[PDB]
């Protein structure tokens, strides 16, 4: 036949997915690949707090829900993205008064939750609670609720789904070092103490030439410690323009984190934050910096999307 890179994935137990988002839809050769060559999807917006509660109390998943609908109509899993964030949250939360805010977070994690109950296999339910030496971010929940928010996060959304994984989700923590060390005591700590975590996200938003040489000791180590692993929103960027060498270094890189993960049965899987250059984030966040994904602006297969399939085999 020629099988996709969702069908290599499942064929090893693991799904091969795509980020995507709203305004993306039109696109009709865009879907087409979107809808037949993944096996997973994440919505990247219209699941985040700014889009569900933009008002206090009054939640709206009309947008989120088109992402589903979409999903399922090609038989694609479904990863929640993503409960509690520091961005994308709307102004009205910075005036909840201190006490009030755990319960204002529980209260919006019980809605959405419960809303898409059964129609997802993971939820992102709290995401980059760490900075980079490994102290925590000073979210305004960190500030006015206190450490134990991401607990509390982890406690209301397995009470609203408790079938759904519940993940941790971060960027550069995909080798060993002072943040994933954080993470890695956190999670433990977590199944210490009995506070539900079912897995670790790692974004995976990597640089060309320079991926973690202990990436796979360290998706080991969380795998040792009782939860899944899944690379939630991978990416390689280089420094533009691309050349066949950058492109050649790329692909290496691809593929060595897709092996990467699949020499650990517990990585669950891989999800590239969208599939094309043509919608990446990267240019707009990274001056300078772009074409970190599989298929080019044009939508060609890049040598990236060779090593991909090989390492899928
Ligand atoms: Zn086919
Ligand atoms: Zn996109
Ligand atoms: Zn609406
Ligand atoms: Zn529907
Ligand atoms: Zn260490
Ligand atoms: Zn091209
Ligand atoms: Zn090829």
């Amino acid at each position: 036949d020629t099988a996709t890179l969702g069908e290599l994935a499942e064929a090893k137990g693991r799904y091969f997915g795509s980020a995507t988002d709203n305004p993306e839809l039109p696109d009709t050769q865009y879907t087409q690949i979107l809808g037949s060559e993944f096996s997973q999807i994440t919505p990247e917006n219209t699941m985040k707090w700014q889009y569900t509660e933009p008002s206090r109390g009054r939640f709206d998943y009309t947008a989120a829900e088109e992402i589903v609908d979409l999903a399922e109509s090609n038989g694609q899993s479904v990863r929640g993205h993503t409960l509690v964030w520091h961005n994308q949250l709307p102004s009205w939360v910075d005036d909840v008064p201190a006490g009030e805010l755990l319960g204002v977070m529980r209260d919006h994690i019980t809605h959405e939750v419960d809303h898409f109950k059964g129609r997802l296999i993971h939820w992102d339910v709290v995401n980059e609670a760490f900075e980079e030496d490994g102290s925590r971010r000073q979210s305004v929940f960190q500030q006015k609720i206190g450490d134990s928010y991401i607990a509390e996060a982890f406690k209301a959304a397995r009470a609203a789904d408790p079938d759904v994984k519940l993940y941790y989700n971060d960027y550069n923590i995909e080798g060993i070092g002072p943040k994933s060390d954080a993470v890695y005591e956190m999670v433990k700590s977590f199944k210490a103490q009995g506070i539900p975590i079912d897995g670790v996200g790692m974004q995976a938003h990597l640089i060309a030439g320079q991926v973690p040489a202990s990436l796979q000791e360290n998706i080991r180590r969380f795998a040792d410690l009782g939860v899944d692993v899944a690379l939630t929103e991978l990416d390689i960027r280089m420094t533009l323009p691309r050349t066949a060498a950058k492109d050649a270094q790329q692909a290496t890189d691809y593929g060595a984190v897709v092996e990467a993960c699949l020499v650990v049965s517990r990585c669950v899987g891989i999800t590239v934050w969208d599939y094309t250059d043509k919608y990446s984030w990267v240019p707009s966040v990274f001056p300078g910096q772009g074409a970190a994904l599989p298929w080019d602006e044009d939508f060609a297969k890049k040598p990236a999307y060779h090593a991909i399939a090989a390492a899928l085999n």
